Parts: structure tokens; C-alpha cells; sequence
């Protein structure tokens, strides 16, 4: 009855009951011996992890921290091994069972379409394959038959499914064929998978303008996480040989946009992408074309170009050769005159101002194509724009161009 009426608690709608919930919840771990908290540690989970579904989407005081650590105390708990001096024929089968049925609850939950509590499964199944000493799959291999139906979609049109319900089924596709071994296989061959894979691949590369024609895309205000997901969920297929060309075209539109956080995830997942797959400076060149060939104007570069240029940089430093450095060099120059101008004239503010200055710089010490020779230009162009503003202390190109001449010190003490 004590168990009974505190989890209880956990359903009330205020935020302070399901605290008090969570906090009487570890108590009763904490204090009370291993036998018993074993068979009640399912109630336990099912009461501390619908508080977190709950919660999502309204003001709460700390509660999901609390639920959080308390989540990770009861399954490092429970799911630690029993030692030789405590194991017994009771205490062994209350811990397998109790193991059993959470790790059940857990691979159930995965696939929610809830981000809060599909994070915390993830890391709670992570930490309990640690902690158990043993691999992800293998602990989840007999428990995927509750994913039989969910990671493959059984063209199913999600299409038809709302956008946190897609989400959710992106990220447990993400989450199951990413592990060591992978549970399941998208062999890209059942019509089921084909159909899939054609949904990911037209939800990552079409267009704003006629995505958001579907219904299930006309009430999202961003649409960007969508695709982040989709992008995820496409560079976790780097095992078809027959069906790659496309993939990295896919994540190579994503890497040149005009958006920072559709960059970033794009530039992520093309790292993560690269973990299994290879790309030759062919595609590279093939790809990347329509992002050079406009350098020629100087004033045609910007924070998003640049930006992608040193993701590009960092993925692929063999990529980029000397004349490209004489050619930002150059652009350096340019804009370093542009806003010595700029501030002479001291109009207002502008978005082209540093940002744009540092960026450039810090691109140098990414490539490595770049020669012991470009530290004078390059600090002769600093000193001139210092004195021309002069400003010393906050000068913002003294990180980007000492990160450059760490790569050169002999030539720059000399």
C-alpha cells in the first residue's frame, strides 16, 4: 500500500506531487534492501518516466534533473551484477526478471513519440550496457520483437503520421541501427525498407515550398528538426554499396545551406557518416562546385559561406590546396580594407563587420595546405587594422590568428 499509494502520486497533475512522488520513490531505493526494490522496481520506472512524459510542455521546478538522476541511481542499482558473496537462487531470478521487464518497458518506450523520454531510454539503455558489461544488441537482441513492427514502417505512409510521431520513429531508427552490432538491417531490398528509404530521401532533399504542401507539415513552425532527423536517420545507412551515391549527395545539399543549424547538422552528420563510409575528392570537387566558382567577388562571401567552407575544411583538409589560401588571402585582404573603411566612415553597425574577418582567419589553421609563408601577410593585414581602429584589447582576430601561428611557431618567433 506504501508503494502503491507514493508512485501513485506520479499521476497527479500538479508538478510539486510528482515530486514528491519521485523524491518518496528514491527514498524507498535508497533505504530499503535489494530483494524487495527488485520486483517493484517496474512500478518504479513506469511512475518516474510518465512523470517525464507529463511534464513535457509545461513549467516545472527541477523535477526532470531529479527524475533523471533518480532513473539513473535504479538501474545502475538494480542492474549492477550480484557478487559471488550475495548471489542466491531468489535474489538472482528477482534480478533477471526485474532486468527482463524493464529492459521491455525501456525498448517499448524507445519509439515514443516524445523526445524527452525517447533521450532518457537511450541513456538509460547505454549506461545499462555498460554497467552489465555487455553490448547493446545482444541486451536488446531477444527484445526486439517489440520492434519488429516499429523500425521497419510496414509502409505505413508516415506520411500520414503527425511530425513528433515521425520524429520519434527517425530517432529510434537512428538509435537501433547504430549500435555496435545493428539490430536490424536496411538492406534497402523489402518493399517495406525501399519505401522508407524513398520517404527519407524525399523529406531531406525537396523543397520548403512543397513540403510544407502535407497537412501533417502545414502546422510546424520550423520544419528544420524534421529534417535534422532525416538526415540522421539517412547517414545511418552506410553499408549499401549498390545505394551510397545518393546518400552523400543528400548529406552534401545539407552541408551548403543557407542555415546555421541545418549546417551544423548536416556538417555532424556527414562526420558520422564518414565513421563507415569513404568519399574520394572526386564527389568532394563534384559537390562543392556550386559553393566555389563564386569566390571570384569578393564581396560575395559571407558568415554562411565561410561557415561552410570551414566545415568542408574540417572534414576534408586534404581537400584544399595553396592557391585557395592565396585566394582567402586575398578576400582577407579585401574585406580587412572594407572595414577599415567602414569605420573610418563609422556609420552604424553592420553584419559584416568581424565576424566575417574572423571566420577567414580561423580558416587557415584548419587547412593544412597553408604554408609557414602567409604569417606576415596575414599579420601585416592584422597590425594595419589594428592601428586603423586602434583597438588592442578587444580586438577579436587575436584568437583565430594565434591559433594559425601555433601551426608555424619557427617562422613566427623568427
Amino acid at each position: 500500500y506504501i508503494v502503491e499509494r507514493l508512485c501513485a502520486c506520479c499521476y497527479e497533475q500538479a508538478w510539486y506531487a510528482k515530486l514528491g512522488g519521485v523524491v518518496s520513490i528514491k527514498f524507498l531505493m535508497e533505504r530499503l534492501p535489494l530483494t524487495w526494490v527488485l520486483q517493484n522496481q517496474q512500478t518504479f520506472l513506469k511512475a518516474l518516466l510518465f512523470v517525464m512524459m507529463d511534464l513535457t510542455g509545461e513549467v516545472s521546478n527541477g523535477a526532470v534533473a531529479m527524475a533523471k538522476t533518480t532513473l539513473e541511481q535504479l538501474l545502475m542499482r538494480c542492474a549492477t551484477p550480484l557478487k559471488d558473496e550475495e548471489r542466491a537462487e531468489e535474489i538472482v531470478a528477482a534480478q533477471e526478471k526485474s532486468f527482463h521487464h524493464v529492459t521491455h518497458d525501456l525498448v517499448r518506450e524507445v519509439t515514443s513519440p516524445n523526445s524527452t523520454v525517447r533521450k532518457q531510454a537511450m541513456h538509460s539503455l547505454q549506461v545499462l550496457a555498460q554497467v552489465t558489461g555487455k553490448s547493446v544488441t545482444v541486451i536488446m537482441e531477444p527484445h526486439k520483437e517489440v520492434l519488429q513492427d516499429m523500425v521497419p514502417p510496414k509502409k505505413h505512409l508516415l506520411r500520414h503520421q503527425p511530425a513528433n510521431a515521425q520524429i520519434g520513429l527517425m530517432e529510434g531508427n537512428t538509435f537501433c541501427t547504430t549500435l555496435q552490432p545493428r539490430l536490424f538491417t536496411m538492406d534497402l531490398n523489402v518493399v517495406e525498407h525501399k519505401v522508407f528509404y524513398t520517404e527519407l530521401l524525399n523529406l531531406c532533399e525537396a523543397e520548403d515550398s512543397a513540403l510544407t504542401k502535407l497537412p501533417c507539415y502545414k502546422s510546424l513552425p520550423s520544419l528544420v528538426p524534421l529534417r535534422i532527423a532525416a538526415l540522421n536517420a539517412l547517414a545511418a545507412c552506410n553499408y549499401l554499396p549498390q545505394s551510397r551515391e545518393k546518400i552523400i549527395a543528400a548529406l552534401f545539399k545539407a552541408l551548403n545551406s543557407t542555415n546555421s543549424e541545418l549546417q551544423e547538422a548536416g556538417e555532424a552528420c556527414m562526420r558520422k557518416f564518414l565513421e563507415g563510409a569513404t568519399i574520394e575528392v572526386d564527389q568532394i570537387h563534384t559537390h562543392m562546385r556550386p559553393l566555389l566558382m563564386m569566390l571570384g567577388d569578393y564581396r560575395s562571401l559571407t558568415l554562411n559561406v565561410v561557415n561552410r567552407l570551414t566545415s568542408v575544411t574540417r572534414l576534408f583538409p586534404n581537400s584544399f590546396n595553396d592557391k585557395f589560401c592565396d585566394q582567402m588571402m586575398q578576400h582577407l585582404r579585401k574585406w580587412m580594407e572594407v572595414v577599415v573603411i567602414t569605420h573610418k566612415g563609422g556609420q552604424r553597425s553592420d553584419g559584416n563587420e568581424m565576424k566575417i574577418c574572423s571566420a577567414i582567419i580561423n580558416l587557415f589553421h584548419l587547412i593544412p595546405a597553408a604554408p609557414q609563408t602567409l604569417v606576415k601577410p596575414l599579420l601585416e593585414v592584422v597590425m594595419k587594422t589594428e592601428r586603423a581602429m586602434l583597438i588592442e584589447a578587444g580586438s577579436p582576430f587575436r584568437e583565430p590568428l594565434i591559433k594559425f601561428l601555433t601551426r608555424h611557431p619557427s617562422q613566427t618567433v623568427e
